[PDB]
């Protein structure tokens, strides 16, 4: 269920590392489609900028350094079976984060250490109510 997180290459590279499930039990299911879309993004420094708001009658307008995150690149799953995407050609200096989009699936960013990002993708089970 959880908020994606960010770190940074190690030697340029960051490995998105998948397993899927159902009731916290691994599934592996190379015949089982899936549509999960990873998009990774680096928090980008464009420079020196202000923000501008009217306050108390008048426009106050302050330098602040403007940061974003961009797209660097993506990977497309396949199917449902565990695997790993390394993503390439990164700056070790950067942070970056890895956003997963997927249908049926719930993103467990379990961790993001050491130049690797483990993500198990929790299926959706219907809520089951008492009789």
């Amino acid at each position: 269920e959880n908020e994606p997180k960010e770190g940074i290459p190690v030697d340029k590279k960051i490995t998105v590392n998948k397993t899927w499930a159902v009731d916290g039990n691994e599934v592996n299911k190379a015949d089982e489609t899936v549509d999960a879309v990873f998009t990774l993004q680096v928090k980008q420094r464009y420079g020196e900028g202000t923000k501008k708001i009217e306050y108390d009658g008048q426009t106050y307008s302050i330098p602040s350094l403007f940061v974003k995150w961009v797209n660097v690149d993506s990977a497309k799953a396949t199917a449902a079976t565990s695997f790993k995407h390394t993503f390439e050609n990164l700056d070790n200096a950067k942070t970056y984060r890895v956003i997963e989009r997927v249908s049926g699936y719930a993103p467990e960013y379990v961790s993001f250490v050491n130049g690797v990002v483990t993500i198990k993708n929790n299926k959706d089970s219907n809520e089951p109510t008492p009789i």
